[PDB]
């Protein structure tokens, strides 16, 4: 029965984190799909433990331990070519390809794994033959990539080709609690349907470049777009944008929110704990909450100290200059689906460098930058799983802790780094 190490943190259904050994029977972990996952079984016994560890400069790595029979989720990307090659002064069409295979494990077990493949014909024979394969091939699977597990120490046996290519997931979390929502019924008694928005969005540009003892914030004059965005929210929470405007020699125009009748963005920020110690953090309930509610925050942050570039690729980068936030956002972004990366700039300054296509579209079309916003995608979009490249390390015995799931269920469920890892159980 595959198993994880004392202290592996699991995300529970509910959104909350908790260490695996502390985990009851009847207790529902979080599923990939945002659903709970019943737990029926717990595990337990000694054995030759695997570190699983992302290969890759702030370092913001996604890890676990497990036991070796501990079954991996991992991705393959599905592969075709035909290449013409002469071997021994005859000429051949050849393919080479992805598949699933099989292969003989030093304990004698037959292990089903994804292998690379060469079969090449006389090109005397023609093409047909070469075609009716790479035809086969790219018909035979609706996706673009293998789905598959692989026990750690199993991990070993794969050639170096497909090993190097293969991955591990992590999953968006598709769950959405309503703190945030939850707080504003609290508030007053009458607010716009879109509090929730402006409030999350004017917590961002606060995060981003604001004073920790007051709701004031600075933002861009040239960006008038941005402007006419903090008025007209605030408006929208009975709050005055007030600034010394264009009597102030200055390109980074203050801007204080007073309660235009303490108020109601500072109360968030205090109550949600959006300034804990009298520092900042980016509350932990955010990455299980409402979604727009994150985008809009995050969009909110893009806006106040964060550029956007499309040279290869949309990509999103907001600096912060507290490790605290820094650890927040990434914890946050990775939580949208978006793939996050970091690095210290003159350690001072962070820098948390965001990608992903439709999932990041979805937040800059909220932003109000000139420069950062971006239409929302073009149509309706899942949040794929994100892989990470990784290293596995064998290491000593010890004690393991293992989740059994239904029998009806797919038998994978989420880490508290929303690593999709599989379920313990015999087979």
């Amino acid at each position: 029965v595959g198993s994880f190490a004392k202290g592996t943190n699991v995300l529970m259904a509910d959104g909350s984190i908790e260490c695996i050994e502390n985990i009851e029977v009847g207790n529902k972990v979080m599923g990939k799909d945002g659903r709970p996952r019943e737990v029926i079984k717990l595990p337990r016994g000694r054995e030759t433990m695997y570190s699983v560890v992302q290969k890759s400069e702030v370092p913001e790595l996604l890890k676990f331990t497990c036991n070796a029979t501990n079954e991996l989720v991992v991705r393959t990307p599905r592969s075709v070519r035909r290449l013409s090659r002469t071997i021994k002064g005859v000429e051949y069409f050849e393919v080479i390809t992805f598949e699933m295979g099989q292969k003989k494990a030093p304990d004698g077990r037959i292990v089903e794994l994804v292998k690379e493949v060469s079969k090449s014909y006389p090109i005397s024979e023609g093409p047909e033959r070469a075609n009716e394969l790479v035809e086969s091939y790219r018909k035979a699977s609706n996706k673009a990539y293998f789905e598959w597990t692989i026990e750690a120490r199993d991990l070993s046996l794969l050639g170096s080709h497909v090993r190097k290519a293969t991955y591990q997931t992590y999953a968006p979390i598709l769950y959405e609690n309503d703190h945030f929502f939850d707080y504003m019924q609290k508030s007053k008694f009458h607010l716009t349907i879109e509090g929730p928005k402006v409030l999350a969005y004017l917590l961002g540009l606060w995060i981003g470049d604001g004073l920790s003892d007051r709701a004031t914030f600075s933002v861009d004059s040239r960006d008038t777009s941005l402007m006419e965005r903090v008025t007209e929210y605030a408006e929208k929470l009975n709050l005055c944008a007030e600034y010394k405007d264009r009597k102030e020699p200055q390109v980074a125009k203050t801007v204080n929110l007073y309660s235009k009748v303490e108020n109601p963005l500072w109360d968030a920020i205090v109550g949600l704990g959006f300034l804990k110690d009298g520092v900042k953090n980016i509350p932990s309930f955010l990455s299980t909450d409402n979604i727009g509610t994150r985008e809009t925050f995050l969009a909110g942050l893009i806006d106040s100290d964060g550029y956007v570039t499309d040279e290869h690729g949309i990509k999103a980068t907001i600096k912060t200059i507290h490790t605290s936030v820094r650890d927040g956002l990434v914890s946050l972004a990775r939580s949208l689906g978006l793939v996050v990366s970091v690095n210290a700039e003159p350690k001072i300054s962070y820098a948390i460098y965001m990608s992903g296509g439709d999932v990041l579209l979805n937040v800059l079309s909220k932003c109000a930058g000139s420069k950062k916003f971006r239409p929302a995608p073009a149509a309706a979009f899942a949040r794929e799983c994100r892989g990470f490249y990784f290293e596995l390390q064998e290491l000593k015995e010890d004690d393991y802790y293992g989740i059994t799931l239904s029998d009806d269920s797919d038998h994978q469920f989420l880490l508290a780094n929303q690593v999709v890892v599989h379920s313990s159980g015999e087979r």
